[PDB]
RNA sequence: UUUUUUUU
């Protein structure tokens, strides 16, 4: 297998080829030795209507070892941007799967943009650890269900990274089923790294380094490899940190309209970050796609202002983090009012949802730290 | 006999030396010319590759840029050694009837062992985690600073800080206390200072303050040479680093360095709001360089921001570089107006996982330190912390004292 | 590109 034999290391593949007989040239000299095989990636479909299996190490970029493919393959199984291929081989000779099954099931799919589209009816539930202080704070503050719309908004230095991680631990400790994939654009290369080693799942990056027009790509092919599963009925999940710098991006490439919103934000910049963002959905067919992107604010920037309160019309749920708090040291740092989450009543029961309509009443006169408080001190008895 | 140690010597021992065997650029060049009659030559510059193939050694003392005294380099050597840009070589020169025949040293090193090396670019990325402290325990007035900056923002190896101030608040003075504090404390490690688009007495005064290498390009230079300035001591980092050394540049500032890109770069197709948008990726390129490699060795950056500067393009740079460092020092004008040194803003100043860099102990320490200090103004705090250190020498007997 | 928008 091409995408094994990459990841196996040079002094293991080494033997190998003396007992057969640059990393990327010794493979391609044992790969056709055994032609005398098989492979995999992410389809992206080009212009000239043909296509190339990406590589997820690669972080979907432009790579060498990327599978040539057919357009008549294509048309076969109705192929098309993010769909996970495996078959034997580079140009594609014949695939095996399609999303993770056989390839006739594929050709006979309702597409995603036909989709019905619903709110969040099943409920993501999120050890009595101290980490689960901030697991068990967000089930009450703002709930969150399959094909959520949420973003977790607060300033800088807060801890937008531990609540991401937070929850993502706890997606793949009750939620295996779900697929969860973490992406980061404009990322830092000491981040990236480490998020990748504690999260148990697909982590596609972009580092801060990369240009704009990078941070755009990486994040459509993961936005499209996420319709294509939901297509098969499949709960995605996508965790984004942060949707504020991907609209940057965005405003950085979108040709300039000769009109500037306030913040200096293009008038047409929006857009496109507004179908990403706006593509987390529930399906009644089958499966859901959840993005939960964390949003900047109280940053000094009057950009990201703008772009908050307009993610915030295009999205349902919302978890706002005090700076207040995260001066004090204690944690959870959340700021219960301004959180909340729309058709909340649906994935709550009854008495959970008088529960909670109680509880805000009582936390909405107290302060921000008083609230956060009594709520850590009433969780941990 | 040598090509850049003849250059470098005066005139008055030049053309004496000349008798025994006119401008000074020709007194060197006739010296050599007669010289490789007799039946005896050897140059030495970092390597440039162009876009047509070859490349040319360039000096230090030309700031990296062409000059009549560099060495041509063939395609051949190139191939033979694998060279980029940014190796420094070192070997036997001729004159053209220059040019190089055989290198003797690359990098520093053997030609043999330096052909084979892991790349800049698959090395992989880590937080810091070696410590490098500032205070130079030499109970002098600058101390001050460095033990202040220990005390707010840690710095370590492969570290990517950001020294952000407005005009005339002490940033050039933070970067002149830092090299005086990287050469007592860590004479081990390659200092290397880059002045980009910057007063002309600033550049005289940092070579006669810190031993190291000083490349500079003043404000009397087109923005043009601030970047292929930058490109040369940028690259020659990365191959430093190839050989696992510890490299610390330290830039002032990174704001100049960001405008004369948004000059030199072809118009893109579209301006933010006004600055260039692939005009700001190429300073990312420099800036992300700074990181820690975990198969060895380090590259250190610690470049100025300018802020407050009624400039929207400023303001804009800040913006892309803010998140971007994981160590961040700020400066107050309001209390350098007081003349209160170092004019450091304590609350706002801070490091990523620096619980990597400081001891249990002093991480907590520092944590009640910053707690107390938080409710007081920037002049007030900064004032307080001045005073409490005053009693004590070295920051440690300060500690012990909490 | 300027002005308008950004922008007060
Ligand atoms: F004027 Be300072 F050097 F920013
Ligand atoms: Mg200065």
């Amino acid at each position: 297998n091409l995408t094994e034999l990459k990841n196996t290391p040079v002094s293991e593949l080494i033997t190998l080829g003396e007992n057969m007989g640059r990393k990327q040239d010794i493979i391609f000299a044992i790969l056709k030795q055994h032609a005398k095989i098989f492979g995999d990636g992410v389809l992206e479909i080009l212009q000239d209507g043909f296509g190339f299996l990406r590589s997820a190490d690669s972080s979907y970029l432009a790579g060498p070892d990327d599978i040539y493919v057919s357009p008549s393959q294509i048309r076969r199984f109705n192929l098309r941007t993010g769909d996970t291929i495996s078959g034997k081989i580079f140009a594609l000779l014949k695939v095996n799967e399609v999303n993770f099954d056989k390839p006739e099931n594929a050709r006979n799919k309702i597409l995603f943009e036909n989709l019905t589209p619903l709110h969040a009816n099943s409920r993501l539930r999120m050890n009595g650890s101290t980490e689960d202080l901030t697991a068990r704070v967000l089930d009450l503050a703002s709930p969150i269900g399959r094909g959520q719309r949420g973003l977790i908004v607060a300033p800088p230095k807060a801890g937008k990274t531990m609540l991401l991680q937070n929850i993502a631990q706890s997606i793949a400790y009750n939620h295996p089923d779900c697929v969860l994939m973490v992406l980061l654009i404009d990322e830092r290369p000491e981040e990236v790294t480490e998020m990748q080693r504690l999260v148990k799942g697909e982590v596609v990056a972009s580092t801060f380094d990369e240009p704009a027009s990078r941070h755009v790509q990486v994040a459509e092919m993961v936005i499209e490899k996420a319709k294509r599963l939901v297509e098969h009925k499949k709960d995605v999940i996508i965790l984004l940190d942060s949707i504020t710098r991907l609209a940057r991006a965005y405003n950085t490439v979108v040709p300039a309209s000769g009109k500037v919103l306030t913040g200096g934000v293009d008038a047409n910049a929006l857009h496109r970050p507004k179908r990403f963002f706006g593509a987390a959905r529930n399906v009644e067919e089958g499966g859901s796609l959840t993005i939960i992107a964390t949003a900047l604010i109280d940053t000094g920037s009057k950009m990201d202002e703008v772009i908050y309160e307009e993610f915030k019309g295009t999205g349902n749920m919302e978890l706002h983090l005090s700076r207040k708090i995260a001066e004090k040291r204690v944690f959870p740092a959340i700021d219960y009012n301004r959180s909340g989450t729309r058709k909340e009543e649906l994935l709550t029961t009854q008495e959970e949802l008088q529960k909670m309509w109680i509880l805000r009443k009582i936390i909405h006169p107290m302060g921000e730290i008083d609230a956060m408080e009594f709520l850590i001190n009433k969780l941990a008895m």
